[PDB]
């Protein structure tokens, strides 16, 4: 959406805080021996406490409060009896609405230690890619600068991006204009960012695969080659004085 009023701004900040709090609480609770359903139950309780509703449940009839994707799963994983293990690469993606307004945020991290440093590397590079993307965000700037920055960051680190997962506008719905915030540069795109525009920026950095495919069920996205993939996602408001992240707290 485009923010035009202080009441809209406040509503976005409220739901962003709630999603950040949930994301942080879930991440802190992720340890070997917890199941992904038990982690999802944290979101259930917190959404109730804060008067928010799961966007996956509301918008998509997704069977889970949140999306929790482990190892071979990159996105849209269904919380279940799956147990977290030492060295897992976990993505927790929290999106919700309150009073009609939305936020969307996500983080990938390594549980304990993996024997392969590549798991942490993709996380480190996803973080850098996010930072580099938002350093580009201002009214009048090209949307495509975001994907250009993300892919350049990946290349600087000998990594790839997931080309077929994107960010998106957010605000009155989970997904709205701009339709797609790519992870790479499209030289033909003339779309600009504008003052008050709200978008979810979510680089996906991969150790090998450049795309995801349908996974073990009708929701999860995976890589057949079991690439290590990390996401960092925030909801961002484009302002004259710099990007405001509703989901950073
Ligand atoms: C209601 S379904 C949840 C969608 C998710 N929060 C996402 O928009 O960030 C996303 C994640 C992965 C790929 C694309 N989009
Ligand atoms: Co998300
Ligand atoms: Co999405
Ligand atoms: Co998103």
């Amino acid at each position: 959406m485009i923010v035009k009023t202080e009441e809209e701004l406040q509503a976005l900040k409220e739901i962003g805080y709630i999603c950040a709090k949930v994301r942080n609480t879930m991440q802190a609770a992720t340890k070997p021996g917890i199941t992904t359903k038990e982690l999802d139950n944290i979101a259930k309780e917190l959404f109730e406490e804060y008067g928010a509703i799961s966007a996956p449940i509301h918008d998509e009839n997704f069977p889970g409060q949140t999306c929790i994707s482990v190892n071979e799963e990159v996105a849209h994983g269904i919380p279940s009896k799956r147990v977290i293990r030492e060295g897992d690469l976990v993505n927790i993606d929290v999106s919700a609405l309150k009073n009609g307004y939305y936020a969307d945020t996500g983080i990938s991290f390594v549980v304990g230690e993996s024997d392969d440093p590549m798991k942490q590397k993709v996380c480190d590079v996803a973080t850098m890619a996010f930072e580099n993307a938002i350093a580009k965000v201002k009214p009048g700037t090209k949307l495509s600068n975001i994907g250009k920055a993300v892919h350049n960051t990946a290349r600087q680190n000998d990594l790839k991006v997931i080309k077929n997962l994107t960010g998106h506008g957010v605000g009155l719905s989970l997904h709205e204009a701009p339709a797609h915030v790519l992870n790479y540069f499209d030289p033909k795109d003339k779309t600009l960012l504008t003052e008050g525009m709200v978008l979810a920026i979510e680089p996906f950095i991969s150790s090998n695969a450049s795309f995801v495919t349908e996974g073990k069920n009708e929701w999860a996205f995976e890589t057949s080659d079991k690439s290590f993939v990390a996401q960092i996602e925030h909801t961002v408001i484009v302002t004259k004085d710099g990007p405001i992240l509703t989901t950073k707290i």
